[PDB]
């Protein structure tokens, strides 16, 4: 009945907070690119608004004892020191040296970091109550205290006079660990929750997607099937997300409901009332409207609450080999196509076509990561452009969201991400990195990233000096004006280099 935690498992860390007088269960979150600091992701509201668990997922990489200064899936014990590697970025949860918190000032920031050298990235696990003691096994759903090895502070939910962040402070916070996947349950070519994938009519040679990264950002909401090069572009990528936190990263089965998120725009596949398909904002992505399922055929689910299996005895879904039928849970309708006598329209219907058979195709790590970096960049840069827009339209600088600091940080990360291989590498090694590089470039180009960079350049160029920008946007904005522009140019050069 009870579940322990072992090294190599994926987990999330949750706490409860009072927001507008009410309790919410939140995950410890962090983005790789563009800001290394931890923040929080609500999970309690999942039936109305789907949480993004990708930024919340950590692997317990090590679990060491007292005399120390992975192993074979050692079990977590109270009093052990742990290392948490962020799944999405390759980085680790660290107690940093900086203090961006006026509230406490004896608190240290907590964020992501790759330098794993000191003690800053180690945390010791401690009992919340008398019901657990040093040496005992940490159970799933145990309330935990985490203590930084370098700084002796608690992993702490801070009510910063604004609102909610995480830090390391001498006040404690109760965290509970939820399991996401097992480090010993292998992938083996099967569909796992959290996967980024493409959905194909294999025989028709096409994939489910949306209109190209061009005009009609509102137009980009519609859904259709398309053959050709789109099958190796970002816009045909979808992230499958289960409806629960626990085990959201294990094997998916026939009948098991899920949302499907369009990676590039971050919107969720949904059925409207007039019964047409449309991508919805996270804020409107309710279960009834966004929940779908795979079915081994179009027969009947009426066998009770008994596990569904294919024509072989296997309950899981295989990449490549399995034929799948997407069903909207709430209406029971099928995801089909319709001919408009390069592409054809995706629709929901009770009959369908005899060849609705979707084949699944796992995306590569490389293209998946890239697709996600694009979504972050577009989101951040759209805020930046909008903020710049309000300012030119005379809005009071204090009321405007202008993410100067994130923009500098993202551009640095982005430039690094497009850095060509240094000469001193072996020839075959350089060739490989040059290939990854071209792919990153192609995916960025197809998503219209060049025009977006040019758009940010143009908006900054309205101003004639740093001091002119300072006058409208404030001193700190003024002092990054030229460095942001330089970075924008550098990034733009990186996008086209070697074409």
């Amino acid at each position: 009945e009870i579940q322990f935690l072992r090294t190599d498992d994926e987990v999330v860390l949750q706490c409860t907070a009072t927001i507008h007088k009410e309790q919410q269960k939140l995950c410890l979150a962090a983005e790789g690119f563009g800001n290394r600091l931890c923040f929080l992701e609500s999970t309690s509201n999942s039936k109305n608004v789907p949480p993004d668990l990708s930024i919340c997922t950590f692997v317990l990489e090590q679990s060491l004892s007292v005399r120390a200064l992975g192993g074979g899936h050692r079990t977590l014990l109270y009093g052990h020191a742990i290392l948490l590697r962020h799944s999405y970025s390759g980085m680790y949860l660290c107690c940093l040296s900086t203090s961006r918190s006026s509230t406490d000032k004896l608190a240290f920031d907590v964020g992501l970091q790759e330098d794993t050298t000191g003690e800053a990235c180690w945390w010791t696990i401690h009992p919340a109550s008398k019901q657990r003691s040093e040496g005992e096994k940490v159970r799933v759903g145990d309330d935990l205290i985490l203590v930084s090895v370098s700084s002796e502070r608690y992993l702490h939910l801070s009510y910063g006079n604004g609102s909610l962040h995480v830090d390391a402070a001498f006040q404690q916070t109760l965290w509970s660990v939820a399991p996401i996947s097992s480090g010993s349950e292998a992938a083996q070519g099967y569909l796992i929750g959290g996967d980024v994938l493409r959905l194909l009519h294999g025989h028709m040679d096409e994939c489910l997607t949306v209109p190209s990264g061009e005009h009609g950002e509102e137009q980009r909401r519609t859904v259709h099937y398309e053959g050709g090069a789109v099958s190796v572009h970002a816009r045909s990528l979808w992230r499958l997300e289960t409806l629960r936190v626990a085990w959201s990263g294990s094997h998916i089965r026939w009948g098991q409901p899920f949302r499907l998120r369009h990676v590039t725009t971050g919107k969720y596949l949904s059925l409207m009332e007039d019964k047409n398909l449309l991508l919805m904002d996270k804020e409107k992505a309710d279960v009834k409207s966004t929940a779908f399922t795979f079915r081994s055929s179009k027969e009947k689910l009426d066998v009770g609450v008994r596990k569904e299996v294919d024509g072989m005895g296997t309950s899981e879904i295989k990449y490549g080999d399995s034929v799948c039928y997407i069903q909207h849970v709430d209406t029971g309708l099928w995801l089909t196509y319709q001919s408009v006598d390069i592409q054809r329209k995706a629709i929901m219907h009770h009959e369908g076509h005899m060849d609705d058979g979707i084949s699944l195709s796992r995306s590569q790590h490389e293209e998946s990561r890239t697709a996600r970096v694009i979504r972050s960049t577009v989101f951040l840069f759209n805020r930046f452009i909008r903020g710049l827009d309000a300012l030119s339209k005379k809005a009071k600088a204090s009321t405007v969201d202008l993410p100067i600091e994130s923009v500098s940080l993202s551009l640095q990360d982005l430039i690094g991400y497009f850095h060509p291989p240094d000469e001193h590498l072996e020839h075959e090694d350089k060739q490989n990195r040059l290939r990854a590089l071209k792919n990153r470039q192609n995916l960025f180009q197809e998503e219209g990233m060049i025009n977006l960079v040019l758009e940010c350049i143009d908006r900054l160029h309205v101003y004639s000096s740093a001091a002119h920008f300072a006058d409208v946007a404030g001193r700190e904005a003024g002092e990054s004006w030229k460095s942001i522009l330089n970075s924008l140019y550098e990034l733009l050069a990186a996008l086209i280099r070697g074409n």
